[PDB]
């Protein structure tokens, strides 16, 4: 099984598997059951922005989501990710739909990792090309004619389809920590557009870090966000 | 009086003004009396590296100092710096000597600030030019013929002089936070060479953030590190 | 008199002082009389993007302007800028109106300089704050309530006023070259909105590099773009 | 056959296949026979630094090599690399030895590509880990216990072996240009240590850009630098 650290943008409350009452942002450490959540006041139909950051000295993984001119929602969790992830990881974005749906559109994605022992990896996408060679697209993930990364199935009219899962992994493995490292840090930004007809959009988007060979776990559909094989 | 947030590399223990027993790294918030310290196992005569970071979401100011192949020393302090500093600051490095001395040599200095509401300021020096126009040199601060930033007086033979104070401020004011900011962050690295004849080198080096018009406070000598007018 | 290297976005053709027949982008080296121009097919009312780059090895200063989904316009000029500018410069944006006008709105501005002998300065603005401490605003330059940098006078209704001049200089001087430098390079991006009622918008926008103490030359109005005291 | 754009650091003059009389830096466009060369005054046993840059507006690929406090050697070649390379490439470093040898030690390697239509890829290595997951090591390429990238075979005593070829490719494919691109640019730095017993060190090091599936061509040994299958 994969090792997952994720920041989830969870549009759909699954209280029966640990979710709070409402859409929330969450820090997921090896379980869909968030270690820390904050209430996410969704603005379906508007472009959202997520900023994620961590450094191995502060050991605080923090995420903030906002829309233009809105209140931001922040969530934090003290965690030494060295105890969780392998030295070499891949970073990615995942999304699902289930019984309920939403577009899981990524409009931009950037990521900077740094490893002082100064090693560094930065990538940033504003356009996604029709054939992203530097992306590993998994499942229903695809780039559309607007150069948007669509993590989950969307029809031609642009209606999201349910029971879809998809992710994009940056092609290059990231060295997020190392024995002699004095400090490893990473930051990530993605902007997203969740549109839905359902009065309860589902299921969400995550930025995630995993073992380099990470694949979509069987049964990771819907509330599991394409990240976990079960709700444990 | 100036508003100071600093990370101090305090070679000299002044227990009578709050210092612990030993050389320490410290997070200073508006007082030379550190909110958080860690024991700093000095390696006088060796090049040291300090990494400082903070973002307004995690609200954890963290610093780590190390020498090649040594144990690092980290120190952290949870603090919303918005409650401390004005929106616009200058960043700088300060050093002092007093009764006891040490060279306060800066070999490199870099700083990245970011302000999402994405505004950004990055500077990095590996060489310091004989006339640093982008630096505001205060007190005894000067760049030498090796292109090294010497914060405190050093003779021609290169012996440090006591009772010296000096700082370098990056010329451009940094906008470290702002009303609409969703997340402001900064990182700073400097490398330093502290050499001393004294069996107790003094007094230390800091990276600091202050009101843009920050100047060396009268009586900020020695244990006060060129940052504070008193030990309160 | 100031030393000017500029890339001009010249909305208004002044053939009587060297301009070609039409709006053009130009590389200006110590004269409003461009060393190289390209025809600039203006799209008044649309957001434009200028990319400027140079490195001291290739010695090719190049600029490209485009609007979304349009043909770009590029202009180049082989020049060792070491022979032109002093070691320490300030970078800025200038605009003018004269008999004819246009808004000279800067929506973003970034600049990266690098100096290997690796010294570096990066700044990028997407918002401009009401009081830009890191900007030196000259003349009619001001930031508006949209966080836009307006180089020239615009009324409350947002109509541009004629006979206006204004510039913004990044506060920190840039070390663009140095005796021991192996390679100095800089890149600059700004995005701009030129709106005009006049069927001939005037007078233009430039990104420019100048002696650090650069000020708006008397008589630099209109076709002189706030950069030169005469048309020589 | 692969499509190669390379900057060669050619320690060994092979005049019978187009080389000038002496060690040279060269811009190679789809042939080991450089389009442009400059005399490279080698400093075997000293750490060298190569800076490579290009942008699609200036269309000038330029490289400079230097050692601390030495005269630099620059070479340029006007070329639209869009006419040469496919949209998606991999960047790498190659080295060979043949009858004569040298260590082909890479101490650092960084690369920034940018694609405005702002997409971007930056990586920088100062240490190379024992298992570089983000590097595709080809042939004799390996990282040693000093965290140095050794492109060609070096014995335990650290003596280079002849008839060796090796390269490291950054794992992630780079999108170096694209139909809608307004400007694509890349910069690359690597530092290298060439040590040799031979009074004629061979054969050299290159930074290269190639089709993503680039492999070491059969017969690319020695003077062909692991880049070309023949000397045509
Ligand atoms: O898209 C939202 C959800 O729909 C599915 O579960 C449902 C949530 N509301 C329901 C009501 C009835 C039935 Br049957 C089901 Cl499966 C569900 C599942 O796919 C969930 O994993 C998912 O989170
Ligand atoms: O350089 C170290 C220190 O020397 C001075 O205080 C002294 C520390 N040891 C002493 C012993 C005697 C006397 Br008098 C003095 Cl001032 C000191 C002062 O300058 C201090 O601020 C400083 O920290
Ligand atoms: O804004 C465009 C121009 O207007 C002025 O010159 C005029 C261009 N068309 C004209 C026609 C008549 C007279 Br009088 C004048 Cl000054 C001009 C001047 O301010 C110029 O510098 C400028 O380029
Ligand atoms: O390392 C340097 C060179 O050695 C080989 O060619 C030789 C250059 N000097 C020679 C002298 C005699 C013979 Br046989 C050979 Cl193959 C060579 C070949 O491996 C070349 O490709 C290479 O550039
Ligand atoms: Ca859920
Ligand atoms: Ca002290
Ligand atoms: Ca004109
Ligand atoms: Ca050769
Ligand atoms: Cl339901
Ligand atoms: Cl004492
Ligand atoms: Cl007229
Ligand atoms: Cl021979
Ligand atoms: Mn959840
Ligand atoms: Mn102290
Ligand atoms: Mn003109
Ligand atoms: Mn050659």
């Amino acid at each position: 099984a994969d090792t997952i650290v994720a920041v989830e943008l969870d549009s759909y409350p699954n209280t029966d598997i640990g979710d709070p009452n409402y859409p929330h942002i969450g820090i997921d450490i090896k379980s869909i059951r968030s270690k820390s959540t904050a209430r996410w006041n969704m603005q379906t139909g508007k472009v959202g922005t997520v900023h994620i950051s961590y450094n191995s000295v502060a050991k605080r993984l923090s995420a903030v989501v906002s829309y233009s001119g809105s209140s931001s929602t922040t969530v934090s969790y003290d965690v030494d990710l060295n105890n969780v992830l392998p030295e070499w990881v891949r970073v990615g974005l995942s999304a699902t739909t289930g019984l309920y749906k939403e577009t899981n559109t990524i409009l931009s994605w950037s990521f900077t990792s740094k490893l002082k022992t100064e090693n560094s990896l930065h990538f940033s996408f504003h356009k996604f090309s029709q054939n992203p060679k530097d992306l590993i697209l998994q499942g229903d993930a695809f780039t559309d004619s607007d150069g948007n990364l669509e993590l989950t199935k969307v029809s031609n009219s642009g209606d999201p389809q349910g029971n879809s899962v998809g992710r994009a992994l940056f092609y290059a493995p990231v060295h997020i920590w190392e024995k002699s490292a004095v400090v490893a840090s990473f930051d990530a930004t993605f902007t997203f557009l969740i549109k839905s007809p359902d009065r309860e959009p589902a299921d969400g988007i995550t930025f995630f870090i995993a073992n380099t060979d990470t694949s979509i776990p069987s049964g990771s559909g819907g509330r599991l966000l394409g990240l976990f094989p079960d709700a444990n």
